[PDB]
């Protein structure tokens, strides 16, 4: 039977306004979550944070990025040195999905040799073509690895059904970053658990109290948002922000599961 | 008598530095909120003008909850239409009204010149209509809804509008302040091409890419229209006029004084 | 309790035969203004609610002139709010309003629960905010430009979409009455597949193809619509209810009766 | 130097409600205009009115429509017939434009050899696609022929200058039909002539007192009115509408024309 | 009872290699020409019906030029028609005939059966009734412009389309080799479910990303819509049908076998 | 100074007739690869600029696999740096160049001349960015994809794009071959008109009509951006040069023949 298990690759230490847009210059620390489902038809790795090798070497990796964003994280939280520590090889990874391709969410990219990586397709060619304002949260040492094997969704593609049995779909929420989408879940105890990512940084994006920080567009952040919402009032889903560092302590991680 | 530019503004607005480039932390920031006159053969021209002249009187009561974001300084010698009355030109004397976009402090001139044909983007009127939370307060109804206005409302392929027909004064869509923000080229007889970037470019730092918009729609569409018209100013040799820039609106030349 | 739909009116209204069928005379007729509650255990709904309550006493105030072409006769019972007070339903015991568009006729219910979330075509709600000169009558600010109503706009591929996750309230996207207009697909424990096409099919004549929709956004729409209801009504075996049909409307159960 | 005459193929008989919607059941009389732009660099025919077998035999020819629009009109009317009488050989012909391809303006098409016919791409598809309440106004037989040389304008040919001298402007009004256009002429004595066409039938539909009776989109159908307002408002052109029967006489017709 | 799928011939096609596989040669090439029949409880469906009895018995007559491309070799009583009703099925027992596409080897089907709606994506019937010269010869009107035809025409978001409501036929949207063109996934019992990527992919080498098809739309959309199946047969475990594989094709079960 | 135009070309590619000429057969073929330079008084545009010079010296090693699809047969000196410093024009007195497209002939400017503003559709740099597996080798990163790089990208409403403002240059919008290729019509002062259709049509038979491009992202937009480019040359009386006919190419001036 399906679970969902909770990580983190370290956190991000950046400005508060990054995040709620115009907020002010104050330090500000953010816990960066991936996400494993495990399923009886193959496991699946959402993102998987930031590369491993920020560990190390964030300059080297990221670059100038670094910056804006200073990713605090040791090697084994990894997602592959995660997963094996945990119990899973790379190789027993069936699919990757992308909420969108950003620094931070493509640590997984390419790190498992048989999974496909479902993402919007406006996402990849965003990611590979884009603005000045976007380029430096977009890393290609991790996602233009041409040994890849991309599903990359449409837009008659929301709601994607990974597996086909309401377990995983995929929520597209743009405005954050062209391509982005939340994922809804359903598991067997549980019952619905929306996972926003950066649609909604935090509880006060939400609750419409913050703009994110950084976006391609206002008007679909909001709206996307909204969209939310109303999925969240209909499914009574559990609601996990994409970094709120107060919420964040109160979810079950580590080896903690929901089921 | 050849067509000239006159420079006006409505005081000033009070906000912070990250409203106009934005995460630049929360300073105290003051700009010119500038508007134009363009004077013409074939009739006069006034462009957005400025913020209502209720403002000068009652800031709160007419803007409401907003103003603690932009608190507008002006007189109400400076509403446009006391302005154009002081300077010769009666309301009946203005044969259309260009909206940059439909923003509170770009409504000033909306249906107060009883014989004007609003030119806006379609796109903009209907946002303008129907907002959403985080920009529903910058779109003030009681200027711009009004039902005996007469609009043209500029559809997508409309890009380059030119008003007259002699190449004096053209539409410069560029998306992503608002919606259905446009610029403007002007071209005149001595001064030659002068590009108003309106809020395409609050700043010279938005122009020179080192600042963001702190109030916009997109971002991918706002540097993408500053880049348009960093395209069309190394065509055209134009003289580039930003939005609001606190430093370059003194070099400038205002209302009394105008561009040949 | 399983669910269950009653089908209500807010009186009739007056108008002449070419309003409803284009171009089929100015002789006088009269249509029921049908709307429709879904008793449900995870929470009531209304559709439309049918004609504001103010217009029982005072149509020419709440309505202005449009009032010429559509005469609403109802009674103060009728508003929706007070027939559903009778019934035994308050109106804090709304979960959703949903609105097939914004017309008159259909918009009595907007903003009347205080804590239902209403559910609309986005392009509806903004088409609504900036209607064309020849539609804006037929959409009343007062019933649904409301500041305090929770929306949850439709987005272009939220066809079909499901209220409660059951398969017993769908919207069937019908553009073309009005832009945004919506129909609904009920399944019913007993009574099987309900299809309301509210203003998609104003009449028997109309579902046909022996008539045109008097008043409409788009006549292209409007006819590939009702084909897409043909094929809807033939792949389901749905019971097919017109918007208005005055012939039609005496042979359904109406409210206190119901359709289980 | 370029001129502009205004012919017509007779008239169309029918309600009043066909062309003033829902205006009620009254009989109602329209001429059926067509024009000839005689240019330096070749002639120039729009539209050419009702086919010239609507002479002899209309229920043959358009079949059951005659229901709706019965045509009153004489051999000698046809746009063929008239030009060679004016002096004009089919051969002659450069171009013929087309506002749109319903019944009474597709009586030029294909009759003159080598004339270019210029239609908007979305009205020649509608033509052979329509919908069941417009079939009848489109006649294959006219505008359904294989030998016929078309340029099909698109989405950006809004404006096409058909000699690049702004002679003759194509004005894109969508609405009444989904390709239909209109026509702006400049004529060095008379200046600017704005051809509505069937974009304002009426001086009603004009002055917004009166919407189309056949119409695709009553949404598109008022604002390309406007657009031509605001067209006529900056250029000062002299306004022609589609078939006004009041103001009709009032128009240079026959061999008197417009420099 | 439980639906089963039966895969029919209308003979073979005769022409280069080129034309299946683009610029691979001008080598003789043959194929055959797969239609298929889903019986289910709710109705018989045809899914295109193979090449028009009419080109057995005299296809330069019937097809015209384009046979000095496709060379059809079909004995009259492989026409879907006669096939049907050897099989035990009258005409008037279909009430589905889908289309993957309109062109001249899946139009046998359209209209001989009077009672059957047709469906097909609006855009492949509008293509189909306006072409451009380098694919006119491929749809032959005398197949699908009948008026008698009842056609359900599906909406771009109407892919996945479900034509019973039960998962056992749905439209899989494969623009590409035509603009309108669509696979099918089948779902049945026993076999479980059957993907029929018809001219989405040729032939094998076409799945595989080894050619391109010799005659198409869109490149882009094609090679884009080979992915788009090969997603949907990686998470459904899918037995993939390729459109007219000559290898591949002796491999499945024909009438009078079937998939159950 | 009046504007001139000369014609260059970066030696040959060998491929197959079918490259060229979709289906057409095996046999080897050979065209050249012009690119083009217009003089104008206020700065040298490049067009293309012809086969990358890498490429000359090492064809497997710039270009790698699509080299068994196209040998580029070149010498050094035929590299558009180079031809031009021999012809008197240093890589900084290059104030545009101008891209039809991005494949692999058409990118040998791309980045050669620091102060040059490249201009190029929009959705060709995004495509050339992430293309699809059937046209990625034909895209070269390290020709376009340089940080260094300036680029003004056209937008869709952009077609007809006049490149100083005065008739001499402008952008014939030519989808179909790339999804964002475009065609370039010239006006010179004695030569009148000319009609650079680059790959929009290969040959001679593309432009009759006789043949579809071996290469392609979309045949319906190639065809009709042929018939868009007999409308344009029938309107203007250009002189029509098709993008690689080898039977033409030698009919035209080369340089240092120019035409005037
Ligand atoms: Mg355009
Ligand atoms: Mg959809
Ligand atoms: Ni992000
Ligand atoms: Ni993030
Ligand atoms: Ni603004
Ligand atoms: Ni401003
Ligand atoms: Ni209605
Ligand atoms: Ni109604
Ligand atoms: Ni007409
Ligand atoms: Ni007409
Ligand atoms: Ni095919
Ligand atoms: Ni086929
Ligand atoms: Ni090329
Ligand atoms: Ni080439």
């Amino acid at each position: 039977a399906p679970r969902l298990y909770m990580f983190q690759t370290g956190t991000l230490k950046c400005r508060v306004c990054n995040i709620k847009m115009n907020a002010g210059l104050d330090d500000y620390e953010i816990p960066v979550p991936w996400y494993l489902i495990t399923h009886p038809k193959g496991n699946v790795v959402i993102d998987g944070g930031c590369a491993v090798e920020c560990a190390s070497d964030p300059k080297g990796y990221w670059g100038d990025i670094t910056s804006v964003y200073w990713p605090v994280m040791r090697e084994e939280e990894g997602c592959v040195q995660a997963l094996k520590a945990f119990g899973i090889e790379p190789a027993d990874v069936r699919y990757v999905l992308h909420s969108h391709l950003h620094l931070d969410h493509t640590g997984a990219t390419g790190r498992f040799p048989n999974a496909i990586h479902i993402v919007r397709r406006c996402e990849y060619e965003y990611a590979m073509a884009p603005d000045w304002f976007s380029a430096g949260g977009y890393i290609r040492a991790d996602f233009d690895r041409p040994d890849v094997k991309w599903h990359l969704l449409e837009d008659h593609d929301d709601g994607y059904d990974v597996f086909g049995d309401d377990t995983i779909r995929f929520i597209f929420t743009p405005g954050h970053a062209p391509g982005h989408s939340s994922f809804l879940l359903r598991l067997p105890e549980t019952g619905p658990v929306l996972l926003a990512v950066d649609a909604a940084y935090t509880t006060d994006h939400w609750d419409e109290k913050a703009l994110p920080g950084f976006l391609a567009s206002t008007v679909d952040a909001v709206r996307s948002v909204r969209k939310l919402h109303a999925l969240a009032e209909k499914t009574g889903a559990l609601v996990v922000t994409g970094h709120d560092p107060e919420a964040w302590p109160t979810f079950r991680h580590a080896p903690e599961y929901y089921a």
